[PDB]
């Protein structure tokens, strides 16, 4: 009974890139497919894990900043919530 979603085209295309098959998700899906694309593009930093380097790339697009911290769950959520409708 969790809420389902139905990502927006851009987010969408970016789970898929991860391996995602289906078009409804859960939050808690979302969230782990986007840290997967992270992790499988390289764009956390080596040392501090937790720090995103996004400029160059489409989630830079999705969250609107060219860097973040996995630490700034208001941004994350807000911006994935701005991406997507409830189903
Ligand atoms: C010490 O290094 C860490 C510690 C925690 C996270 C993390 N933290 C998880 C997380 C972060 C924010 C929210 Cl709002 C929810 C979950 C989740 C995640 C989900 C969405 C995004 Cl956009 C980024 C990361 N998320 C992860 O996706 N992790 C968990 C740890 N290792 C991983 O391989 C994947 C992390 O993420 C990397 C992808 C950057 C690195």
């Amino acid at each position: 009974q969790e809420t389902l979603v139905r990502p927006k085209p851009l987010l969408l295309k970016l789970l898929k890139s991860v391996g995602a098959q289906k078009d409804t998700y859960t939050m808690k899906e979302v969230l782990f497919y986007l840290g997967q694309y992270i992790m499988t593009k390289r764009l956390y930093d080596e040392k501090q894990q937790h720090i995103v380097y996004c400029s160059n790339d489409l989630l830079g697009d999705l969250f609107g900043v060219p860097s973040f911290s996995v630490k700034e769950h208001r941004k994350i959520y807000t911006m994935i919530y701005r991406n997507l409708v409830v189903v």
